[PDB]
């Protein structure tokens, strides 16, 4: 599955990605809102994982813009977040993101959550 990593630091990254292709995903990398905006056509990521603090923009304006057009409508969104503070109040701003994950994060839950809602799409 191709899964769109929007992350502004590439150790992070490349943690994902490594955990992701060690799974048999197919990982690509977004270091900003523009990069991710940017990827939006083909090949259409099926899944993104996505920084609150992503440099460039605001989460909450990107995830509206992925349901302006049918295609990327339907695009799950994990949201990724600084630690379990950040976690609980962007889970209170009503983001519209189909999950969460806080870093760190174990490769049994980012598997688990990506598993989880690629399952019910």
């Amino acid at each position: 599955r191709r899964i769109l990593v929007v992350e502004a630091e590439a150790p992070i990254r490349e943690m994902v990605c490594f955990v992701l292709e060690q799974n048999g995903f197919q990982p690509v990398e977004a270091e900003d809102y523009d990069s991710a905006v940017n990827q939006l056509n083909e090949p259409w990521p099926d899944l993104i994982l996505l920084e609150w603090m992503l440099p460039g923009g605001s989460g909450i304006q990107f995830i509206k813009h992925l349901k302006r057009e049918s295609m990327t409508r339907d695009i799950p969104v994990v949201m990724l977040t600084a630690r379990g503070e950040e976690e609980d109040r962007v889970r209170g701003l009503e983001t519209g993101a189909d999950d969460y994950i806080t870093k760190p994060f174990s490769p049994k839950e980012l598997v688990a959550r990506i598993k989880a809602v690629m399952r019910r799409i």
